[PDB]
């Protein structure tokens, strides 16, 4: 059901997605261990992910959440990094894309910082890095992230140093309370609360 439409670099939509990618890079407390050392990306391709069934599954759930939260879906665009991007774009998010050992429980995790999601492209903690070179800081191999539409509804705020949402909530927000430069991370517990809208293919760039 899924088709991928390549966006032109001249398209305003390509440019706005690239800017969110680039502008939300930060340094990480692991010195680059999980995701590599870089300050910016080389964006190689941005594709719009188009699947009618998956979209309608998303909007159906979005309406339910909205009606439970004074007509406010609390929809965000957030990054997701996974070695299972291909299953996600074809079959959608589900319990198999949950992070069982995550700090907010077994749910599906999303980041405001693209560089946070980049730490997960090759697995938890970056796995063993790229398939070809076993390098978590590989500057050659092509990486992919998803930029996703995510329904948060009423989000449980966790001040921060498949399962179920906290009762009376539709998601969890992990608010950073130590690292002043970190942006928030979010967890949903229903795969239908996210749609993988853009597939971004990129390399991390070696600092000059
Ligand atoms: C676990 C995980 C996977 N993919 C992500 O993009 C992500 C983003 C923020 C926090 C996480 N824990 C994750
Ligand atoms: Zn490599």
């Amino acid at each position: 059901g899924t088709i991928l439409i390549d966006l032109s670099p001249d398209d305003k939509e390509f440019q706005s997605v690239e800017e969110e990618m680039q502008s939300t890079v930060r340094e990480h407390r692991d010195g680059g261990h999980a995701g590599g050392i870089f300050n910016r990306y080389n964006i190689l391709k941005i594709q719009k992910v188009c699947n009618k069934k998956l979209w309608e599954r998303y909007t159906h759930r979005r309406k339910e959440v909205s009606e439970e939260n004074h007509n406010h879906a609390n929809e965000r665009m957030l990054f997701h990094g996974s070695p299972f991007v291909n299953a996600i774009i074809h079959k959608g998010f589900d319990e198999r894309h949950a992070y069982i050992g995550g700090m907010f429980g077994a749910g599906i995790y999303f980041a405001e910082n693209s560089s946070k999601s980049n730490q997960y492209v090759y697995g938890i903690g970056g796995g063993t890095g790229c398939p070809v070179h076993k390098d978590r800081s590989c500057y050659i191999c092509h990486r992919q992230l998803l930029f996703c539409r995510v329904t948060l509804g009423k989000s449980f705020l966790q001040f921060s140093a498949m399962a179920h949402s906290p009762p009376g909530h539709h998601s969890v927000t992990g608010r950073p309370s130590v690292n002043g430069l970190a942006l928030a991370e979010y967890v949903i517990y229903r795969g239908e609360q996210a749609y993988p809208e853009y597939l971004i293919t990129y390399q991390i760039m070696r600092p000059e």
